[PDB]
C-alpha cells in the first residue's frame, strides 16, 4: 500500500519505502540550507548552484549512485550493515522476498528512516531535519536498539560523502578540481575548504567550508576519521561497501590532521559499544556549509551537546506548525484536509529552494523569474500578508516602457539585471499576471492607494519589446528610463498596469489575436515568435482590460478621484480620447504601436497628461469589447463530431492550431481557461467548452490533459512537442493549468464541474500505486500516472487559493469580507459542518459552514451569520453575504474568532 | 601482484583486477568510436562531446555508478550473477576474503574479463574490442563454460545502459531530455533516437541513433527485450541488481515495439540454455552509434552472424600489430621493450581520442590545440611519415603576422577559428615548438624545399599579440592577412618560422627575459601576464635563433641559394641589416617591436625584400649570442648550500621565483630543460644543474618532480599552485617535462644521467603496487606514486622519440641516416646485442648494435657497419657514423633489412 496519515497534524508513514523508485522528501530553512532525502538517505545537500555539500543529482542518481548519506554498524557475528539499507549486502536482498522491514515517517519538517535486522536483533531509526536557526546546517540522529535476547557489540561509522564545490564541476574538470580540496580534521569532525574554485565564475580563491561533525548522545567525540574517500572505500571499493567499514579498519586520522588533493568523505568512526537487550545508543551528525572556516566548538555546543538535537527538532516542529496553521481546512474528507496541509507547505518551499535543487529540478540555479514575483504573493496574501505590499511595489520597477519586462531578477528589493549580450526572450503572458495578483491584493486589503504610488521603469539595451537593439545606450545612463532632461521617470503603479495590458492589445498577428512572441504561460510554445498567436492569452488580456475599466470607475465612486496621471506618450495608445483608429485594422493597430515605441525610445519627455478617469475607462472598455467580440466571432470553433471550444493558438506558418486534423482533433486546455475565467466565453460557451474538454482532454487514467495528441514534433510551434505525449507540457496532466481551469469553472458557477476537476488532482496525486509520491501536488501527472517534479510547482499556490477563495468562498471585496460557499454536499462532515481557519484583516477567523438540511449547492442559501457569539448583518451584494471590514478589525488580536454561517434550503 | 606480460607481443594479464580503484583500458578506431573499459566493464562509449552512447564519467564514477556494461546469467539453484562481478551480491563479497577468482587480459587492441563462480560451477570470459571497420561500433563476446559435474540451466540477459545524448545533459536538464528519447525494438535489439537534442548547441532536431544488438554464437536473435530502464531495474531497483534479471521476469517487449519518453537500456534477453559439463555457449553484443536510423539487417550480417566476432578480432589484432611494428625495441630489459610497445601505441590514441573521452580526461571535448598540431607529427614521422609534410604546411596557416597564433583549431586542413567568446589568451611557448618539429622533419626527410612553400597568415580581431582589439575589423575582412591592395598575403614557411622566434626576442619584461604572457608549456602558470617572465622558454627561443642561423648557412652550402624572400616590414626586426639597436636596452627592444606591430596592423604592404642569407644568419646569431650571454650572466643562481641552476621564472610582482625561500628552496625542472637542450647551459652548468635537480627535485618515491614545494597558493604566478603538492603541474612527476629533461641530457652527452631519468619513468610506471596502471606512461606520477591521466599524454611521443633518436641513436641528418648509440652496457642482452627496428627513407631497418667487448658508453666507438650482408662506408668519424640516404633508398620496399653495427674499444 501507499502512505498512511497518522495523527491529525499531517504526519505520515510509508512501509517498505525503498520498494519505490525516485522518492524524495525536502528539508530546508530560511538561512539557505536546501536538502533532499530519499528512503535510503540519498539526495543532495546544497546552499546554491556553486556550493554543493553532497554531489549534485538528477532522478537517475537516486538509484544509480552509491553515495547516499550513510551510517554503518559493524555487528559482531554479522558484519557491515547500513542503517538505511544502502549496502551491497542489503541491496542484494531486493526482489528476493528476504528484504528487511523498513519505513519512512515524515512531518513538518522532518524525516525518519527505520530498519530492522532480524538476524542480529538490531533496530535503527534515523531522523533528518534542517534546524530553523541562522546556520546552513542539516542534522542526523541515528538511534540503534538491541531488540534481541543477548548483548550486541557494535562499531558505528557515520559517512556523508562530500563534494564541496560547484555543480559546474560534476564531470567537467571533476578530477582536476578534486586536487584543490583541503581537508582539516578536528575533535568533532572534518572540514573541506578548497583552495580555489574552478567553475563558470572563473578561477577564484575559495573560502567556503563544508563540514561533517558528530558525537555520541552524551557528547563524546568520534574515536577517529577516514577523511579521504579512496582510503575509506579501499582499493576497488565503493561507498555502499567500503573497506574501512567492511574490514573494520582502525581510523586513518585523528584530530589535527590536514590532507590535501583528494575527494573527501565525512567518515566519523565512533567508539565500539556494548548494547544491552532492550537498550539504545544514539549518534548526532551535523552537515554544515559556511562562508569561511567553521567555529567547530560553537557548532559542537549548539548541535552535538546532549539534548540539542531533540530541542532543535521541537523548535523546527513549532516553527512549521506556526507557518502552516494560517490556513486549515476541515471537512468530510479528512485525508484531503491533511493532504492540503502539505499543499499549503509547497509555496514556502518554492521560495526557499528558488524552484531548484531537488532531484527532478536538475536545471534550476536558485534564482527567481518574473512570474514568481507575482505568484509568490498569492500564498503570502493568505499566509503572511504583511510582506505583500512592499513586494508588489518593488516588482513594478521591472516593467519596461514598452510593456515588456526584465526577465532576470537580482539580489536587492526591486533590483533587476540587464543581459546586454544574450539574444533575449519575451513571454507575452508576463504583462497579464501582475494585474491579476494586484487586484487580489486590492480586494483582500482594501489598499486602493497602492495604485498611485510612484515607481521607475526598467531600461536596458533592448527596445520595441526586444525586437531592436538601441544604439544610444551606455552603462553610464543606468538601468532606468530617463526623461528628456536626464532624470529618472516615475509613473503611478496604475500607469505601469495600463501599459502592460494596452500594449499587447495592439501587438497583433495576421489573424488579429495577440502575438505569441517567445512563448505564453506554456514555456514549450517557443517556436512561433514570427507569426504565432496566443489566442489563449488574448482572452486574458481582454478580461484584464474590462476589469481595469470596472476598477477605474469603482475608484471614482470609492476614492472620489476623477483624474489619472499618465505619461503624454501613452495618450497615443488611448486613441479613443484623441483621433480613434479602427481596431478592425491590423495595419493600423501595428502602426500606432510603432509610433508609441518611437515616442518613448530612447527616452520619454517627462511631461504627463491628466486624463478623465471615466474617459480612460471608456477606452479600456472599448478595447475589451472589441476583443470579446472578435474572439467570439472568429476563434470559436467546432469539430465535425459537434463539440465546440476556443482555438488557443496560431502557429509560425499562420495556421490555426486547434480543430479537426488527420490523426485526431487538436485541442488545448490553455485556450479555454482564461476565456472561461475572464468572461470571454458566455455561460453557453462555457457549458460547451467543458463538454469538449471532457471529450478530448479528460483521460480516464491520468485526468485533464494540457492538450490532445499532435503526431510527432511541431517545429513551427514549440519544443514541447518533442516530449513524449503525456509528459511535461505535451499532454500531461499539468497541475497548474488544471487547477486554473477548476478555478475558472468555480468563478463562473460551474461548481459540480469544478469540484470534479479539483477532486481529480487529489485522487491522482494520492493514488500512490501509480503516483509514487509523498503528500503534495506534483507539477504533473504523466502518461503512466506518476507524480513528477514534486513540491516546488506553482500549482500549489493556486490550489490553496482556489480552495480558500472559491470552494469555501472566503475572499475580499475592496477589503470587506465576502462569504460565498461553493461547497458540495459530499464535503460536509458527520455533523453537517465544513470549516476553514484563515487570516483576514490581521485576524484569525474560523469560518464554519453549517448545512443541517444536507442541501446540495444551488439548493442552499445563507440563513444567518454569527460572529464570536453576537449576530451579523450581511449587506448582501449579489449571490453571497458581505461583511464590512470594521467588524473584523474590531475583534481581539489574539485568539481564533469563530464565524458561524448557517445554510438552509431555497423557497418556491 | 601487478600485471605480468605474456608472449612476446605485449599482451598482459592481471589477477583480481577489480581489487584496484580507477583502472581502465582504451578501445578505439579511426571511424570515431571511442571507449573505455574497466575490470567490471564500466567506463564510457562515445563518438564525441554531444554523442555519448553510455553515460559520461569521471574517475569517481568508475566505483560510484552502477551503470557498467553488464551481462547477466540467472543460474538455476543460485540466482542472478554478473559475468564481470558487477552485482550487489558479488560486490558484497569484496573485502570478506570470499571474492570470486577473476582476471583481465589485454592486448592490441582488445580486453578480456574472466570470472569463476565456484558455487555453481560456471566460468565466464568477456572479450571487448572496437573493430577496425568504417563503423562506430564496439563488440562484446561473453562465453559461458560449465566447469562442474552436472548440467546447468542458465538464462542470459545482456544489459548496456544507454544515455544517447550530449554530456551537457549529464545533470543539467538530464530528466527533461529523457522525455525526448524514442526507443525502437527490432529482431536483433534496441535503437534510441531522440526526437530533439537540448545542449549548448541549442534546441535542434536529432537524427543520431544509438543501438544495442545481440545474438547467440549461431546468429540466433534474442528472445526479447527490456528497453526501458526503470522497467528493467524495477521499482526500487538498480542496474547492479535489476528486477528483470533477479526475479527472472518475461521480456517486456518483442520486435516492432516503440516506446517514447524514458531512459533506455540495451537489455537483451536470450533463450534459456542447458549447458553440458565441460561445454560452452557464447553471445555477441554490438553497441553502435550512427548519424541516422541503423540498417540493423546489415549490422546483424556484418557483426552478429556466426564467426564474425572472431574474424573481426583477428582483423583488429593484425591492424594494430601492423601499426606498432613500425618501431620495435630489443634489449637486455625484456619487460621494458614490451612496455615501450604500449608507449608506442599512445600517440595514436591521443590522435584518435583528441586528448578526451577517457575517465580522467573529463574536461576534453575532442578538439585539437596548437601544440597538438606539432606534437602529433613526432610519432607520425617515425610510424607513418607520408602525411607529415601536408600537416606542417597547413599548420603554418595559423600563425599571425605578430608571431602569435590561432588557438582554436577547425574542421578542415589549415582551417583555424576566430574566438567569438572574448577572453583571448597567448601562450608564449607556442612560437617555439613549430621550428623544433619542422627541423626534425627536415633531418628525417631531407626535404629542405618545404621551407620555401607559400602560406597565408591568420588574422582575427586581436592584434599586438592580443593586447589590443582592432578598430577597422568586420566579418567583411575575413580570416587571413590582407595586403594594401586587398590580396591575401603569402610568405615562405621560413618567413613564418623567423617571425615566430624573432618577435619573442624583443618581447621582454623588466628583467630582460621573454614575457610569460598567458602561460608557457606549463598551462598552470596563468597568473603573471602583466609582469611575468619565462626565463625557461627564453633559453628555448635563444637556442631556436642559433639553430636558425646554422640552418640558413647550411641551406646555402646545400641548396646553393643566397637569398631569403621576407616581407619588407619584417626588416625592422632584423635590425642588424639596417640601423642596429642596443639589445641591452629593454625600452629599445619594446619600441622596435611596437613599430613592427604598427607597420603590419591592420594590413601589410605586400612588398617583399630579398635579403642576404648570410647576413640574416648573422642577425639571428647576434640575437642568440646576446640571449645566451644574458641568461648565463643574469639568471644563473646559487643557493646558500652551494647548489646552482637556472632561474626559470619571474612572477607578476617582478620578483625572481627560484632560489632560497622561507620553508624551502624553490626550483623548477622546466627552467633547466631547454637551457640544457639548446646549449645555453655550458657543460659545467649542465653538471651543476643535474646535481641541483637530483638534490631538490628527485623524490625517492615518485621521481623527478616538476617543481619543489611553494607553500600555499601563488596568486601572482599560477593556478597550478592551488593543486595539492605532487599533483598535476604542482610538483608531480610530470612525464612530459621529465622525458624532455632526459632527452636534453642525452643530447648533451650526459648519458648515465639521462639513463637514470628514463629508467625512473619506466620503474615508477610499472611498479603496479603504487602506480595502479596498465602498461603505458601516464601524464604524471602523483604524491602517492599513482599513475594519473593515462594513455593520452604527449610524453609518450617524446619517450618514443627519445628512445629511438637519442638512446639507440637512429636519427636523420639532412635526410642521411646517422647512427650514434648512447646505450649503456647494462642495456645489452646476453649475446651483447641491442636492436631497434624502425622506418627510415621508406624502408624498415633492423639496426643491431653488437658490443662483444662489453664496453660502457664513452669507452666504445663504431668499428664497422654491414648492410644486409655487404659492407658500408660511414662518411663521418665525428660524434657518429653517417650513412648516405641513397644506399637505404636503393633497398627493396618489402622486408626488414638488417644493419649490423659492431662496437669496440
Ligand atoms: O512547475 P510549475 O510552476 O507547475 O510550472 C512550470 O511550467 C509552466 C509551463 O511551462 C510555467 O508556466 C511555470 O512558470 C513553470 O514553473
Ligand atoms: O597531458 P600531457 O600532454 O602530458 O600535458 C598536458 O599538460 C602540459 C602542462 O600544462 C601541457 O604543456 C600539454 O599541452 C598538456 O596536454
Ligand atoms: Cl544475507
Ligand atoms: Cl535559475
Ligand atoms: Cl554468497
Ligand atoms: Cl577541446
Amino acid at each position: 500500500k501507499g502512505w498512511k496519515f497518522q495523527g491529525e497534524q499531517g504526519e505520515f508513514r510509508l512501509e517498505q519505502p525503498e520498494h519505490n523508485s525516485y522518492l524524495y522528501f525536502p528539508l530546508v530553512n530560511e538561512a539557505g540550507m536546501m536538502s533532499a532525502v530519499t528512503p535510503n538517505l540519498h539526495g543532495e545537500i546544497t546552499s546554491g548552484h556553486n556550493t554543493f555539500l553532497m554531489e549534485p543529482v538528477s532522478a537517475e542518481s537516486l538509484h544509480n549512485s552509491k553515495a547516499s548519506r550513510n551510517f554503518w554498524v559493524f555487528i559482531e557475528g554479522y558484519g557491515a550493515w547500513s542503517v538505511s539499507g544502502n549496502s551491497a549486502r542489503q541491496n542484494a536482498a531486493r526482489f528476493t522476498g528476504e528484504e528487511e522491514r523498513s519505513a519512512v515517517e515524515a512531518g513538518f519538517l522532518w524525516h525518519a528512516v527505520t530498519r530492522e535486522n532480524e538476524k542480529a536483533g538490531l533496530k535503527a531509526r534515523t531522523v533528518s531535519f534542517v534546524p530553523v536557526t541562522d546556520d546552513k546546517i542539516e542534522l542526523m540522529r541515528v538511534t540503534l536498539t538491541n531488540t534481541g535476547n543477548a548483548p550486541l557489540k557494535l562499531t558505528p561509522t557515520a559517512a556523508i560523502p562530500l563534494y564541496g564545490r560547484s555543480a559546474d564541476d560534476l564531470r567537467d574538470h571533476r578530477h582536476v578540481t578534486s586536487l584543490l580540496h583541503r581537508i582539516f580534521t578536528s575533535e568533532y569532525g572534518i572540514e573541506v575548504q578548497p583552495a580555489l574554485s574552478f567553475d563558470e565564475r572563473g578561477h577564484r580563491v575559495n573560502k567556503v567550508t563544508y563540514g561533517v561533525f558528530g558525537a555520541e548522545a552524551g557528547g563524546t567525540a568520534p574515536a577517529g576519521f577516514f577523511p579521504v574517500t579512496e582510503d575509506f572505500i579501499g582499493e576497488g571499493g565503493a561507498l555502499d561497501w567500503p573497506e574501512a567499514v567492511v574490514a573494520n579498519r582502525e581510523p586513518d586520522a585523528q584530530a589535527g590532521t590536514a590532507v590535501e588533493g583528494y575527494e573527501a568523505v565525512g567518515a566519523l568512526r565512533f567508539a565500539p559499544v556494548e548494547l544491552a537487550p532492550g537498550k539504545s545508543v544514539s549518534y548526532v551528525v551535523a552537515m554544515v556549509i559556511s562562508g569561511d572556516r567553521i567555529d567547530v566548538g560553537r557548532y559542537a555546543a549548539d548541535y552535538l551537546a546532549a539534548g540539542r538535537f531533540d530541542a532543535l527538532l521541537e523548535q523546527n516542529r513549532a516553527y512549521w506548525r506556526d507557518k502552516l496553521d494560517t490556513v486549515r481546512f476541515s471537512s468530510g474528507d479528512g485525508e484531503q484536509d491533511l493532504w492540503m496541509k502539505w499543499v499549503t507547505l509547497q509555496p514556502i518551499l518554492r521560495r526557499l529552494y528558488g524552484n531548484s535543487f531537488l532531484p527532478y529540478h536538475d536545471y534550476g540555479r536558485g534564482g527567481r523569474g518574473w512570474r514568481d514575483l507575482w505568484q509568490d504573493c498569492l500564498a503570502l496574501m493568505v499566509m503572511e500578508p504583511a510582506e505583500v505590499r512592499h513586494l508588489l511595489l518593488n516588482n513594478y520597477a521591472g516593467v519596461r516602457m514598452d510593456g515588456s519586462n526584465a526577465t532576470i531578477i537580482g539580489a536587492g528589493p526591486g533590483e533587476f539585471v540587464a543581459d546586454r549580450n544574450n539574444i533575449p526572450r519575451v513571454w507575452m503572458d508576463h504583462g497579464a499576471w501582475p494585474l491579476m495578483t494586484t487586484l487580489l491584493y486590492l480586494h483582500q486589503s482594501g489598499d486602493l492607494d497602492l495604485l498611485f504610488q510612484p515607481q521607475s521603469y526598467f531600461r536596458d539595451v533592448f527596445v520595441k519589446r526586444c525586437r531592436e537593439r538601441d544604439a544610444s545606450w551606455t552603462p553610464e545612463q543606468g538601468n532606468k528610463l530617463l526623461t528628456a532632461d536626464g532624470q529618472i521617470y516615475e509613473g503611478t503603479i496604475l500607469e505601469h498596469i495600463l501599459l502592460q495590458n494596452i500594449v499587447p492589445f495592439f501587438n497583433v498577428g495576421e489573424h488579429g489575436n495577440i502575438k505569441l512572441e517567445g512563448a505564453d504561460w506554456n514555456d514549450g510554445l517557443d517556436l512561433a515568435p514570427e507569426r504565432g498567436e496566443s489566442v489563449a492569452f488574448t482572452a486574458f488580456y481582454a478580461s484584464n482590460l474590462m476589469e481595469l475599466s470596472e476598477l477605474l470607475l469603482e475608484l471614482q465612486k470609492r476614492t472620489g478621484k476623477d483624474s489619472l496621471d499618465i505619461a503624454e506618450e501613452m495618450a497615443l495608445l488611448l486613441d479613443t480620447l484623441g483621433k480613434p483608429i479602427s481596431y478592425d485594422s491590423i495595419q493600423e493597430k501595428r502602426s500606432l504601436l510603432d509610433r508609441y515605441y518611437d515616442a518613448v525610445t530612447p527616452r520619454v519627455s517627462g511631461k504627463k497628461l491628466l486624463l478623465d478617469i471615466r474617459k480612460v475607462a471608456e477606452d479600456l472598455k472599448r478595447k475589451a469589447d472589441w476583443a470579446v467580440a472578435h474572439l467570439r466571432g472568429s476563434e470559436w470553433i467546432q469539430s465535425k463530431e459537434g463539440y465546440a471550444w476556443f482555438n488557443g493558438y496560431y502557429n509560425n506558418d499562420g495556421e490555426r492550431v486547434e480543430g479537426d486534423h488527420p490523426d485526431g482533433v487538436r485541442m488545448t486546455l490553455t485556450g479555454q481557461v482564461f476565456a472561461i475565467m475572464g468572461g470571454v466565453a458566455t455561460d453557453e460557451q462555457t457549458e460547451k467548452i467543458s463538454q469538449a474538454v471532457n471529450r478530448y482532454l479528460k483521460d480516464e487514467r491520468i485526468g485533464y490533459r494540457l492538450n490532445s495528441r499532435f503526431g510527432g514534433i511541431q517545429q513551427n510551434l514549440g519544443r514541447a512537442f518533442g516530449f513524449a505525449f503525456g509528459h511535461k507540457e505535451n499532454g500531461a496532466m499539468f497541475s497548474h493549468m488544471t487547477v486554473m481551469y477548476a478555478n475558472a469553472l468555480y468563478k463562473r458557477g460551474f461548481v459540480q464541474e469544478g469540484f470534479e476537476v479539483l477532486d481529480s488532482i487529489y485522487r491522482l496525486s494520492a493514488d500512490f500505486e501509480n503516483s509514487r509520491i509523498y503528500p503534495g501536488v506534483p507539477e504533473y501527472i504523466n502518461e503512466r500516472g506518476r507524480g513528477m517534479y514534486t513540491y516546488l510547482t506553482g500549482s500549489a499556490s493556486w490550489l490553496l487559493l482556489t480552495q480558500l477563495t472559491e470552494v469555501y468562498g472566503v475572499k475580499g471585496r475592496f477589503g470587506d469580507l465576502r462569504l460565498e460557499p461553493k461547497l458540495v454536499q459530499a464535503q460536509f462532515d458527520g455533523s453537517g459542518e465544513a470549516a476553514v481557519e484563515t487570516l483576514f484583516a490581521g485576524r484569525m477567523l474560523r469560518v464554519v459552514y453549517r448545512n443541517p438540511q444536507a442541501a446540495e449547492h444551488g439548493q442552499y442559501r445563507v440563513d444567518s451569520v454569527s460572529l464570536n457569539g453576537q449576530s451579523v448583518d450581511c449587506q448582501n451584494d449579489g449571490a453571497g453575504c458581505l461583511i464590512g471590514r470594521s467588524l473584523i478589525e474590531a475583534l481581539p488580536a489574539d485568539g481564533v474568532h469563530e464565524l458561524i454561517v448557517t445554510l438552509g434550503r431555497n423557497i418556491s
